[PDB]
């Protein structure tokens, strides 16, 4: 089967039990709830319909949460029509929230671009469409040199590539948005535009606030701030999403290729789980079949290393979504068959689960059976890419649930786990019961005895 | 400096005597000339622009001639205006190419159409906008039910996923091209649609009947039959295109991307050029900048070993030819320049190549000096994708355009080398020469000494 | 400090319990009983003396039995007087055991002389001493034309190069002495002149029917037939003993060098015990130092990877019992501390071996604690030249003295280990106990968890 | 046939023309002259039945000249008696040449005793025999106090443990010896109690004095203050000697073996020829057959990597000289046969040589020819101890001579090569004709081309 995990973002033609019990079906593991749209009653019974189909069919799943997050738009233009500019003209933009747009002036929501950006700066307006250059700054007034032609519309995104941006890490609607997701219980949050690590702490700090610690945090990388400060935002997030669309506007389009892989591989490195998104199989909004480069796409992202890809608009709104998770299915399978393990890399964890993978692989285990609280044990055996399936035992039903999202592994809750002999027991009954492995089969089992529930340290080889 | 090389589609836009430099300026090596469409008086006049370009400059770089090719189509229809066809509908295929089309029947322009089907096939027009069933076939008519809904236009391309299919290689225009191949003395020659190796070693039987013995033949593969056939292609052949865009029709969605990496694997393996063709950068025949997701896929095509990466469109008949050849360039620079050496893979050829590439990495040389005859020495070396660029020292003016083609190779022409010891002389004063390295610096030089031409036997080190 | 371990032959000025208990402060691990000579008071005080100073002291040892076996003598001459034979004379063997001899003709002990040799034979006299070459076979004679000068004494062994002779696997005084082995328990029973794998089985047979069932048959090779069937003896066997000094007596002098370093390999391989024996030390049987050579023999058996090194006469009968171990024990010191592991050479058993040992190193693990019953366990980790100490923790009694002999192991009895988490208790406890372990350092723990007594299958790594 | 090479110091039996020609035929190679007996005209014939015997045959070897070099003694005693020395005693040694010995005091041939000699320092006399402390110093007299017992001899060997010893770099006559050897042209000179680089540095300005500049110098380590050193003296000299028996009196016994093997690696790494020597096969003064123990110290010694193997006594004055080289080729081939590449270890010399090894097993080449005018170039490819037995080619007769030594090397003495093309042309003939190789075989040729001599940068592939 595959092993790279798909996420879905769930909309109005998805939210129905019926549907989502079919978006299992075809290969969905995570939903994903993007509050740029709906409300709480919408979301509450999303959450509720999946529950109800997890409940019944006996599925697992995950649920994550996507916050808004901070962003400069411009405004509404005189008679709302769209305004066309030729390069070299003079434009402005303005602080004043109140000044209705023309073409030579535009108003912005965030009064910090004067302080922020300087003389020389390139401003990018709607995904990029029309770039600027900052030649003065004065007051209330934004004067620029315009450099590309462009229709410009209303209430349209800005852009300040390499520039460092001082936007708050959240605004205040994001607050109450993770604030619901604590009270529902959710498993991941994904938090959009992270430039450093202080955001990153800050989600933290209010998700500690109203109980959610054991709410898994993914920090979604979007420009090159982002980018600069990667390595310390991977050290404080529990995983990433590459947003590659986003960046892309960002960033020298040769880089992007190349940022992408770093971070997965960065991620793998960590033994944190990574997603790849945006511009997977777009062109399936509207079309039944994707692209010959949509496919190829994804499958490099999946040998780059990446643990899941993202379905957006494809499946929340489109016209074919169950069509399109099938084909990622079809695309993950054959994609994860032909990669090898990873056998290289000096903690005791890294030492066992490294040899493990190794042993697994010079007795053909179809199985590596892992104790996991809270699942660093399933995604250090990950790192290493093992051709083995990942079962992972848990009493924590938080834990269970985020392990859906780690490349290969298979949740699987169980009552309790008394010692490190019980492990072995129980565990070979369930390799049995989840069909992976048969009676012959070797399993490599690994817990951690008598030591803290952070570190890893037996292997143990048995036969089914 | 990059190592990859560019193929570039040469068309009005830029097949000017200044254009064509600035295209060389900008690292364009190879001009390919698309025979789909322009005429003799069209063509010889680039061959000339160019030989003037190179003649007055000193600048080198290589000509290839693409064939249009055998091929199915559909023809007129009633008052050459589109028809919706609908799913679910019969529509049928005509052989007499006097009967105007309609809605549910219409000519085609292969008379084998009836005989090469089967029952159950499918049948796709206009690069798989439209597919149908096929359901009944009888004399001169072949009978369909359509699957998905779309306009039938005039003058369609026909595709027959999974089906084998019985043309002539070469039409009647082909073979005049070919000659006027070998009358210019063109260095290449790309075949288009190769289904099986008698296809190519008609062409060679064809190209040595008229003085072109030493053109190389670069075989285009399109379908699925040449993809199952592809490793006697390969023998035969003198090295690959993939066509991603047409084998995207004709095959499984989730299976391209590894044909391509299949096939660019096998190519350097046997020491022969492989060329990354079509949907590389489009969208560059209207803007002037790339998509992200383009040189994602282009790059990918790099790390995948590819030789060559191909612009179609992009510089035959768009707006931004300089634009989209720059953006190439700074592409294969920024993929080449992270990629390593791969020093695997009983031959003495080999022996000695992978053995004076190991020998030069481990010596910080920067440069491979070469003594070829007809370039297997040259790129016997390039299979290992050595670090140090390969001075490529030959005698035969054809040898020194077609080691234009293969990465990393600077090939130089020599009025002689009259034995090995001559070589090392020679080879190290053209090395300082060529300012690729100096004074000091590690060479290696790799030759043929008393053996006959197509082995390499010698591997040697200096200091300048 | 010393990982190698030493066999002692205890004799008259060794059976004291004042010099067993010096002797084991000397490096002593093993003593040897020679039943070439002595009664079963002797050997069965000195077995009191040791197991006293055993008990008074609370070191640890084994207990080797060492068979006089089968053999070919000569037998009386005339008044037992020496005669002098002379090369190119004839000679002549009879096996009429009433003939006295002289020299034309003398006796010998074994009837079977006259069929087992053949004409073209060599026959040697008094440990190589004198050389002949059987001409002819007549009756109960077997005629030889004599090779080289020599005396003749009374009782002079003979050897057979090359013959596969019929003597029994066992003398009638062999099966009585090994019944006495098992009356007094001891752990290792030495088994001279092993040519077959049917010797063995009858010795183990011999073994199961007086209660030694728990004794360990270490096979003695000493002839080119133990060696032609060195595989099937030695699957049998529990361990070799290479009797260098016979070896030489028996094949081409350049070959026994040779012999020897495949055992010790191949012992190694099989996990079962290997000793290096005879023409050790010699020279201190009368002086106080051995020779330069001595020395370097030794070591370079150490190097090879023998289990344990042997003294003979050194310390049964000779004036410098103390000082010779104790120069032994330098050699062994010196030699195992630049000796490194080996971490090459599908079973359960050897993946986890193996990969404790590989782990331990990566994580400079002084010891590597193993639970184990019959000693497999220890012995298998042992076949990869630990750089670690095996501390081997066992409730089987004949295991823990038998372990003694295996390289780089200490052993340790316990009352019980009642599961997988016990053991990791106790075994860090009693890892610090001994003394080679301290706070910080970490451990290895090898165990069979949820297996039959024979399989290992479980690694784990803590910190003291 | 065998790798590894003998020298044999000749004497009375071993110097007729029609024995030398036996010695050869066995497998010697190099004629070994000690220097602490005979005289010039003695010296000078076995010289001369050697380059007779050359000369007529046709067969090959070199001259080595042994200084017998400085060195303490004792001196008579009265009436010539032996004197017997009691443990505990008072004994003195004296500085007055003019003493007459007895029971209480002798004299010794070093003025420096008194000075060099400190209060509990050892002094050993005759190999080691008796030892004493030294107790007090007083003038010319240096009193001790005797350790064991032992029978006092007249002139006796004087070894001073850990000592650094102020006598001079060459006695008086070892200057006239050597000055003879310059005037007989050996081609190498073993130069007895080295113990630091000054030392080698005296004889070299002594040589160079004379004309002997090409003669290699072989150092001779005997005591600790040369181990020491040891880096500076293979740094200084053009090979080593190890005296294993003078080592085995000179420091502790268990570091005997090490030394051996760490100068014989060392002298490896270095591309420097190495002979192993004293105690090889001793027991064959006397008699017929070698022992088990001497067998397995020659056969360790080879498999340490030594060049050479040499014989003293046993071919000088010994009773089977003939068959004791039979019996030293015997065990080097058996050996010889066993022993496998050493293929690791950025200089050019070194990157190409041991890439043309690798190569020439990786095509299964017997033979590796070198052109070599100095004979570094032989030495460098010996140094991986390729299965190719090297062809070395020079036009320097010393050379010649001087890499009969060196282990595996076939030197061949050519009139000119004038060019690198030329080497392979004369190389293909000439490997046929030596029988090494034959048609349809690879070989490998090592040469350096326009470079100065001491650097070889060029390797080549050819089929016989």
């Amino acid at each position: 089967m595959k092993k790279t995990k798909i996420v879905c973002t769930i909309g109005p033609k998805t939210e129905s039990e019926e549907m989502l019990a079919k978006m299992l079906d075809a290969g969905m593991n995570v939903m994903r709830l993007n509050f740029s749209h709906g409300d709480y009653a919408e979301h509450g019974q999303r959450i509720q319909n999946l529950r109800n189909v997890m409940s019944k069919t006996g599925k697992t799943a995950a649920i994550l949460l996507d916050t808004k997050g901070p962003e400069i738009r411009t405004m509404k233009l005189e008679g709302g029509n769209d305004v066309s500019l030729k390069a070299g003209q003079t434009f402005t933009f303005t602080t004043d929230k109140s000044v209705i747009g023309n073409s030579e002036m535009v108003a912005v929501t965030y009064e910090g671009f004067t302080t922020d950006l300087s003389v020389g700066n390139t401003v990018l307006v709607d995904n990029g469409l029309i770039g600027m250059e900052v030649t003065a700054i004065e007051g209330n007034k934004v004067i620029c040199k315009v450099l590309n032609n462009g229709d410009l519309g209303e209430n349209k995104g800005v852009n300040l590539p390499g520039v460092s941006i001082a936007l708050p890490a959240l605004a205040e609607k994001d607050k109450q948005d993770l604030i619901f997701g604590c009270e529902q219980g959710v498993d991941f949050v994904a938090a959009s535009f992270i430039r450093k690590r202080s955001d990153v702490i800050e989600i933290r700090e209010h998700l500690k606030a109203h109980g959610g610690e054991n709410i898994h945090i993914i920090s979604k990388i979007e420009n090159q701030e982002g980018l600069n400060n990667f390595d310390e935002i991977l050290e404080a997030s529990d995983g990433i999403m590459v947003a590659r669309g986003d960046l892309g506007v960002e960033i020298p389009v040769e880089e992007v290729i190349f940022a992408q892989k770093m971070m997965i591989e960065k991620c793998i490195r960590a033994r944190k789980v990574v997603i790849t998104a945006t511009q997977m199989l777009d062109s399936m909004i509207k079309n039944p079949r994707p692209t010959r480069a949509e496919a190829g796409d994804v499958a490099n992202a999946i040998l780059d290393g990446t643990d899941a890809v993202m379905l957006s608009g494809e499946s929340a709104k489109g016209k074919y979504p169950l069509e399109a998770v099938s084909i990622m299915a079809t695309i993950c399978e054959r994609t994860d068959r032909v990669m090898n393990s990873r056998l290289e890399f000096l903690r005791i964890t890294e030492a066992v689960c490294r040899g493990a993978v190794e042993t697994a692989e010079k007795l053909d285990a179809p199985l590596i059976v892992v104790a996991t609280q809270g699942g660093k044990s399933a995604r250090a055996v990950r790192k290493y890419f093992p051709d083995a399936t990942i079962l992972a035992l848990t009493t924590n039903e938080k834990t269970a649930h985020q392990l859906v999202l780690s490349k290969g592994v298979v949740p699987q809750l169980v009552k309790e786990i008394t010692s490190t002999d019980d492990f072995y027991r129980l565990g070979k009954e369930l390799a049995l019961q989840s069909g992976l492995a048969h009676k012959g089969d070797v399993v490599v089992m690994v817990s951690g005895a008598l030591v803290p529930s952070g570190t890893t340290n037996t292997a143990s080889v048995h036969v089914l």
